[PDB]
């Protein structure tokens, strides 16, 4: 379960320094080059160690780590390609998407999160830019800011942040941290836009969220079923002990999806 790769396995293209790369043997991939600079092999013991723990993450709704590049002067993570881009990009394209496709995207996000909390991984940065979409509108979850991987992150969006982490950085994130973020993602999916569009200042704004202000449920111009609006209000309750587990979300939403939108 060692997956090292050489820089010269790959013909690049431009899109951290994310790059569209053809591996000469296995094909089209995405390459996050996290560092091009002086050899600094002081850390490789650790960067290979983090890469080991993310190779452990294999699920149809998570982005797969297909290989790493550790070479003197260039360090890269290589991910699978996702044709259509991130979730916001899709939601904002002109040909908008039926309620029932939005239904599945939600269920698939629910699935991927239940897998990650099963592995003890707290995502810590769930938001539409980390949700990637292929040609058939299937999503995979990614952690592009490297929020679970301190070593890679060091080398290298308050909208979705649970409030107990707003103006408190030392609080350890919990599963309920991500459930709040899922709540605002539900909102963005039906609003087809980022929340808090009309906000004065991010210091003003943070104080508003802590005091229980949320994104505008009226601002949802598409139809959004009642029970999904109630779900998102339930998932963004100020008290983390009052939000459900992702296992608990699924046990409510999968029946609702099967019997109302699929
Ligand atoms: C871009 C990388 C490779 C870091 C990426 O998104 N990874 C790698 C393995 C699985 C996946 C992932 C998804 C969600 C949360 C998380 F912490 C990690």
């Amino acid at each position: 379960n060692v997956i090292k790769m050489k820089s010269s396995d790959f013909l690049e293209s431009a899109e951290g320094k994310v790059s569209l790369a053809f591996h000469r043997t296995q094909g089209l991939m995405i390459m996050k080059t996290v560092y091009k600079g002086p050899n600094c092999i002081e850390h490789n013991e650790a960067l290979l160690e983090e890469a080991k723990m993310m190779n452990r993450l294999r699920h149809s709704r998570v982005v797969k780590l297909l290989g790493v590049i550790i070479e003197e002067g260039k360090y890269s993570l290589v991910m699978e390609y996702m044709e259509k881009g991130n979730l916001m990009h899709v939601l904002k394209a002109e040909m908008s998407t039926p309620l029932s496709v939005k239904g599945r995207i939600i269920l698939e996000i629910i699935e991927g999160m239940a897998y990650l909390h099963g592995k003890g991984v707290i995502h810590k940065d769930l938001k539409p830019e980390n949700i990637l979409v292929d040609n058939d509108f299937h999503i995979k979850i990614a952690d592009l800011g490297l929020a679970s991987f301190k070593m890679w992150s060091k080398l290298n969006t308050l909208y979705y942040m649970a409030p107990e982490h707003l103006n408190d950085v030392n609080a350890k994130p919990t599963e309920k941290s991500d459930v709040y973020s899922f709540a605002v993602v539900l909102w963005a999916i039906f609003a087809n836009k980022e929340p808090y569009e009309n906000a004065i200042a991010e210091q003003q704004l943070i104080m508003a969220i802590k005091s229980g202000n949320r994104p505008d449920v009226d601002d949802i111009t598409e139809y959004c079923p009642r029970e999904i609006i109630s779900l998102m209000k339930l998932c963004w309750e100020a008290n983390p002990e009052a939000r459900p587990t992702f296992p608990g979300i699924e046990e409510k939403f999968r029946p609702f999806y099967l019997s109302q939108l699929e």
